[PDB]
């Protein structure tokens, strides 16, 4: 049974723009995708989830994820100046203009409730909303408020499922699942 390479998978599976933004995120952190390739895949996956989440409701969200860090903070600080939002301690992923809050999107291969609790412990915010997806359909969100409707979230979950089945098909899932954290 053949075992594919994760780089081949990422470049074949993810949109060119997503791959390029992921390369940029890794460079900005000085990470080498040729060595940390499971991480490369996880970054692309996280980017794509953030984009799908925003696209579920045109106009509602500002995207923070994907931007260079300096531009990301520029955008965050502008949103805070404009809307009166409290400045987050860590860069979030989106800003929700309807619910008036920043959102941290988590995508995990670990148990979603534990991942959620860890995220919540890290950001130290009474305000930032957290929404966690797993690759097998489970999710967890702040105050049991899932923000988007069932169809939109199903679209995201189906995508995560497809990625996982594609990986497994190439023998890449075992390592990807086990490599997190
Ligand atoms: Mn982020
Ligand atoms: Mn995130």
């Amino acid at each position: 049974g053949p075992l594919g390479s994760m780089e081949d998978f990422v470049r074949q599976c993810f949109n060119p723009m997503i791959v390029e933004l992921a390369e940029k995120t890794m460079k900005e952190y000085g990470e080498d995708l040729k060595i940390e390739t499971n991480k490369f895949a996880a970054i692309c996956t996280h980017l794509e989830v953030c984009f799908m989440y925003s696209d579920a409701s045109k106009h509602r969200f500002e995207i923070i994820e994907g931007r260079d860090r300096t531009m990301a903070w520029t955008v965050v600080n502008s949103i805070c100046n404009t809307t009166g939002a409290e400045k987050p301690k860590f860069l979030p992923d989106l800003y929700d203009y309807k619910e008036n809050r920043f959102i941290e999107i988590g995508v995990t291969r670990r148990e979603v409730h534990i991942y959620y609790l860890e995220k919540a412990n890290k950001i130290k915010s009474e305000k930032t909303h957290i929404h966690i997806f797993s690759f097998t359909g489970e999710e967890m969100a702040t105050k049991a408020d899932y923000t988007l409707d069932e169809e939109s979230r199903a679209r995201i979950k189906t995508r995560l499922f497809t990625i996982r089945q594609e990986m497994a098909s190439r023998g890449l899932w075992d390592s990807f699942r086990q490599s997190e954290r």
